[PDB]
C-alpha cells in the first residue's frame, strides 16, 4: 500500500487522537521542505541571470513562516537568528521547534549536500513562551529528523513509533514513504570525521581512530567517509552503519555542533533506529542545555562502533 | 547577457568554423545529463511504488542512445560496456567519446552526489572504427567534463577556451552560465583521500598527509574531505583549491579510478583550469593507453598542492 | 497569510470535530490530481520517443483515482466513469464515504491539448446494510463536499463544501495546492453562453429561442459572446469566473441530455449553488433529480442566475 | 530515432549550409517559450502569496530578451510594442521577428490555453535596420509558428520543409518530436467562430455557418467548438481538421486579428500543412501590410472546407 507522509502522520495522528496541533507543524514543516528543495536544487535561477533582464536567508525565512502561520508552535529556535523567536500569541500553539533550516550551506558554493535539521517539543513549563523553553534535554523529544537534499530529497522523520524515511517525488511534490520502521547495523565499516585536527585530538579518539585503521584483530580496516555537511554524513551512516565523530578540538573546546538543533535530532534519529549517540561522558539526548547556541561534541552511530568508542574513551578515564 | 550551453557551444562552434558534428555532440550529451538528472532527483519514484496500482543501467542507455543518434560519433567506451560500443555505419560521425554514465551509483542508495564523466576524441585514422580508436592519451582530447547530479546540478565543460560551469535550471532544461573560465586556486587547505587505508599507503601517501596534519612549521593544518564520489570530490577541489588522491601502493600499482573516463577527463578539467594531474611519475594526460578500461593512480588539484605531493615523491623514489 | 489546501481543509476539519475520514480523502484525492497533472502535461513524454531505447491517460487517470481512494481507509463505494458498476472497497480498507468522480473529463479531445479536468463528488452512506451500488443513488442535495481539478494553462482545484467554494492554484515547483480564491461567487448576470451550436438542428425550441435571443436581443441591447471549449471543465469553470451560462440541454434524439448526472452535472451543480449560481435539468434542479443509475443521463443549464431564470422564461413559454 | 527541437534545427541549418544565425534565433525562442511555459503553469506562484513572508509583460520581456541576445534579429514587432524594436547595433543580426508572445492573455483568470505566436522574416536591405523591414507579406516568411500552452506544452514549427510538432517533456525541459511533417485533413468536421457576433456577420459567412448546421446535402452537421484562444482553435483545426473564422462584417472591415504576428504565422503553418488561408478577397500570405498592427480577416484550414466557404463568398461576388 502507498503511503505518504501527508497520510502517514494524519494515520498515526489519529491513532494518538491528539490535539491535531503536531500534524500541522509537521505538515507545514513539509512544505516549507518542498520550497527549499525547489530552491536549493536552483529552480529559477536563470531569472537571477537575466534571462528576461541569499539561499539560507530564504531557508529560514520559509520555514520561520510556515511554522508560525501553522498555528501549532510558540517558540522557534534557529541557527540563523541570535535569539529564539517567540510566536505572536495569536499564532501560538503548544510546541517549540530547534532547527537548523540550511545545514552544511557555508560549502554550498560546491554544491555539497545540504540538510534541513529540525527537533520538536511540547512546551514545558507554564510561564510565558520564552528561550528557556527550548532549553530542555533531547529525551523530551517528541519529533526529530531531517531532510537530505543530496543526489535526490529525502526526509527522515523519527518519532516515539521509529524512524521512517520519505523520497520526494519532484513530479509530484509528494514524499512517498520507502523505508518504514529502519534500523542501523549493529557494527558498520565506515568511520566519519574531519582528520585534519588529528594534531588536536584527545588520546582516546586518537587511539580509536588508530584502531580502525590498524585493527588488532587484523580484521579489515574501515573505510573513511566525511562529506563536510553533516546531515550527508549522519544519513550515510544511518543507511550504511558505521560511526561519526565530531569531537571537541582546540579550536572548539565544547565541540563544533550545535547542541539544540543539530546533535539532538540526530541523537533522537539514532536512538529510534537503534543506534547511540553520545558526548563522550552522557548521551547526548541527555545533556539538559543552558544556552540556546550552545555546542557539543558528538560521536553516533551503529551500536557496537560507538560501544567500542566508548570502551576505548574509559580506558583514558 | 543570459547565457547557455546551447547557445555557448553554437557560439564556439561558429567562430572555431567547424562542421557541426561536435555542436550536435555536445547538445545531444546535455539532454542525456538532463535526463540523468531528472532520475536521480527520483521524479516518477511515486509510480514505482504502487500509487497507481536500474539508475546505473538507465544513465548508460541514455548517453549511448543520444551519442548515436546524434550522428557525430564512431566508438563509444563506457564504464558500463564491457567491449567498445561500434556506432552503426549509418549513424557514424568523427569523434570519440569515453565517458562514465553515473560515477557514484555504487553508494547512491545514501544519496551521496553522482555525477557523469565524459571526454571526448577525435578519431585519428580513417581506418574501420574500432576499440583502438580510444587508445589515445588525454592529450588528444577536444572535451571533457562532468555533470555534478549534487545539492543542484551543474556541467562543467573544458575546451581549448578554458573550464566553463553551467547551472542547470531545472524550471525550464536550461543550463546557465555561471562561472566563465574558472581558474583553480594556485594552492588550497583541503586534502582528500580515503585515509581507512593508510595501512596499505605508499610511503610517500604517508609522510604527505602526515605534513597536512602536522606541519613542519606554523602555518594551519588542512583540512580533510572525502565524499567518496570522484566527481563531487574533484568539483570541491575545482572550486575550493586542494589536492585529490587516489594513488598507487604496493597492492594496487596502477591505483583503482579508470583513465579513460575517469582520470583524463578529470585531469583535462584541472589542466585547462590551471592546476596539475600526475600518475606520480608523470602526467596523467601523457600516459599512452593500452586497455580502454586500464587503471590509473591520480593525484590532481591545485599546483603548488600535487608539486608538493611530487617533491615528497621523489623523496621516496 | 498563506494558506495550502492540505492546511485549509484539516482546519475545516478539526472545527467540525470529524472522524478525520474526510480529511484523509480529500488528502489522497489531492495526491492524485498532482499525479494527473503531471502526466496531462507529458512529464517523462521523453522517454516514450525513445530517449533510452505508458498507459492512456483516461485509464491512468482511473487508476490515480482509484488507487488512492481505496488506501485513505475513508471509501466504500466507487463510481467512475470508466467503469460500468460501482466499485465496492474491500473490507481492510472501508469507510463511510461515497466517492463519484469523472478521472478525466474532456479526453475526447485530448490529441488537440484541450483542457481536460478531473469531476468529483463525495457523499456519505447512509444505511448500514452492506455496501451496494445503491449507496451511489443519492441526490446532488446529500454532497458532504464536490470541486473539479482543471487542467489548464494551469492546475487549478475548485472545492465546494458547505462553508462555499475555494480556489487553489498548483505551483508545479514545489507540488502544493495554493488558496488563491477564498469564497468564490459567481456575477449575477453574464455575458457569455456556452453550447455546441453545430447541432442546432436539433435544438427543443426553447434553446433555439433562447440561442435566438442571445444573438438577436429582443431589447437591442448587445449581443453575449459565444464560447464552447468542448472540454466540460474548462466551459463551466469559464462560466463561474465570468459568470454566462453553460448549456447540455435536452432534445427529441437525447431526452435525458447526454452529461452523467453522477460524476458530472451533481459535482458542478453543486459548485454552481454554493458560489451563488444556478443548476436546472429545465424541468428541476439538478441537485434534485433521485437517480435510479450510477450511469444515468441528466440535461444540465447551469451559470449565472439571471441568464438560467432567463432560459427557464423560454422554456417554460413552450411548456 | 529520438529527436528533439534543437537537435531538428541543426540537422536542418547544417543541410542549408547557412550562417548559423537562424539556428541561433530558434534555440533562444525555444528557451523563451520553456520559460514561458513555467510561468503560465504557475511556477512560483507560492511566493506570491506569501510562502516565505503581468504575465504576458513578462513574457514580452522573455521573447524580447531571448531575441536580442541571440546576435541574428535586427527589427521586433510585438502585440506588446507600438513602435518595432530595433535591436542594438552590438547585437544585431539579419533576420526580423513578428511575435505574439502571450496571445489569449485576456481569458487568462479562467486559465484558457494561451500560447506565443511567431513568424520570422529575412531582413530587407543593408541599409539601417527600420520597422520598414516588417512590412512585408507573410510569402516572405522564414518560418513561423506557435506554443500551445494547453494542456502539455506543444511547438509547432513551419519552414520550408514543412511543420512539425514538438512537445514540452516537462522532467526534462526538452522539446520532444511526436508529429513529423503534419499534414492537415482534406475536410473536417468542425467550424470554430465566435456565433455570438451574428447580428453583424456578412452574407456569406451566415449562408456558410448555415450550411455547416442545416447542410443541403444530407450529410452530418459539423460540430461546433470556440475556445476564444487563437493559438487553441487553430491548433484544433490543425490537428482534427476543420476551418477557423474570424471573418470581416461591417463593424470590422479588416477584421480584428493582427496580420504580422497573428494572422501570417498561422497562414504559413496552415499553407506548409496543405490547408489554407484566405481573407475572402485574397490569400492571407499576399496582403502587402502598410502598419505593423494593422488587422485582417482570417478563415483557415481544411483545404476542402475553406474551398466551400470561398465559393459562398463569389456567390456574393
Ligand atoms: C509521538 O506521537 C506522535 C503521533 C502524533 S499525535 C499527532 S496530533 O497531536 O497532531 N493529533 C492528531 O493529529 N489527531 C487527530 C488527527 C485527525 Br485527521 C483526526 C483525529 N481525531 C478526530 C476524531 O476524534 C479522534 C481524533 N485526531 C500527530 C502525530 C504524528
Ligand atoms: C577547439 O574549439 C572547439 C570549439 C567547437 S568547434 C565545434 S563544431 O565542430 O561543432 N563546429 C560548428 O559547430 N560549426 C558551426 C556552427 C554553426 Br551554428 C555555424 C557554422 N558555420 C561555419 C561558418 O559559416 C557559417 C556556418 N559552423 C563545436 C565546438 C564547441
Ligand atoms: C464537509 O465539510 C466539513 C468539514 C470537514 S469534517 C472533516 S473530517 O470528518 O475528516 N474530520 C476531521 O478532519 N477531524 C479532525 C482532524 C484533526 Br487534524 C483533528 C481533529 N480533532 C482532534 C482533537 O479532537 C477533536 C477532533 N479532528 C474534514 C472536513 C474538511
Ligand atoms: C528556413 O529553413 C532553413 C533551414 C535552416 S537554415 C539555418 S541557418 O541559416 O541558421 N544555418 C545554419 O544553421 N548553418 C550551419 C549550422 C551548423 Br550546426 C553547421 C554549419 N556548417 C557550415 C557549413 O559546413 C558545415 C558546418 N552550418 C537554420 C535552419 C533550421
Amino acid at each position: 500500500d502507498v503511503n505518504t507522509l501527508t497520510r502517514f502522520v494524519m494515520e498515526e495522528g489519529r491513532k494518538a487522537r491528539g490535539t491535531g496541533e503536531l500534524t500541522q507543524l509537521l505538515n507545514s514543516l513539509c512544505t516549507a521542505v518542498k520550497a527549499i528543495s525547489s530552491a536549493v536544487r536552483k529552480a529559477g535561477i536563470a531569472h537571477l541571470y537575466g534571462i528576461a533582464g541569499k539561499l539560507d536567508v530564504l531557508s529560514n525565512d520559509l520555514v520561520m513562516n510556515m511554522l508560525k502561520s501553522s498555528f501549532a508552535t510558540c517558540v522557534l529556535v534557529s541557527e540563523e537568528d541570535k535569539h529564539a523567536i517567540i510566536v505572536e500569541p495569536e499564532k501560538r500553539g503548544k510546541y517549540v521547534v530547534c532547527f537548523d533550516p540550511l545545514d552544511g550551506s557555508s560549502n554550498i558554493d560546491c554544491l555539497v549536500s545540504v540538510g534541513t535539521i529540525f527537533g520538536i517539543y511540547r512546551k514545558k513549563s507554564t510561564d510565558e513562551p520564552s528561550e528557556k523553553d527550548a532549553l530542555q534535554p533531547g529525551r523530551n523529544l517528541v519529533a526529530a529528523g531531517y531532510a537530505l537534499y543530496g543526489s535526490a530529497t529525502m526526509l527522515v522523520l523519527a518519532m516515539d513509533c521509529g524512524v521512517n524515511c520519505f523520497m520526494l517525488d519532484p513530479a509530484i511534490g509528494e514524499f512517498i514513504l520507502v523505508d518504514k520502521d529502519v534500523k542501523i547495523k549493529k557494527k558498520g565499516k565506515i568511520y566519519s570525521l574531519n582528520e585534519g585536527y588529528a594534531k588536536d585530538f584527545d588520546p582516546a579518539v586518537t587511539e580509536y581512530i588508530q584502531r580502525k585503521k590498524f585493527p588488532p584483530d587484523n580484521s579489515a580496516p574501515y573505510g573513511a567517509r566525511y562529506v563536510g555537511s553533516m546531515v550527508a554524513d549522519v544519513h550515510r551512516t544511518l543507511v550504511y552503519g558505521g560511526i561519526f565523530l565530531y569531537p571537541a578540538n582546540k579550536k572548539s573546546p565544547n565541540g563544533k555542533l550545535r547542541l539544540l538543533y543539530e546533535c539532538n535530532p540526530m541523537a533522537y534519529v539514532m536512538e529510534k533506529a537503534g543506534g547511540m549517540a553520545t558526548t563522550g561522558k552522557e548521551a547526548v539526548l541527555d545533556v539538559i542545555p543552558t544556552d540556546i547556541h550552545q555546542r557539543a561534541p558528538v560521536i553516533l552511530g551503529s551500536p557496537d562502533d560507538v560501544l567500542e568508542f566508548l570502551k576505548v574513551y574509559e580506558k583514558h578515564s
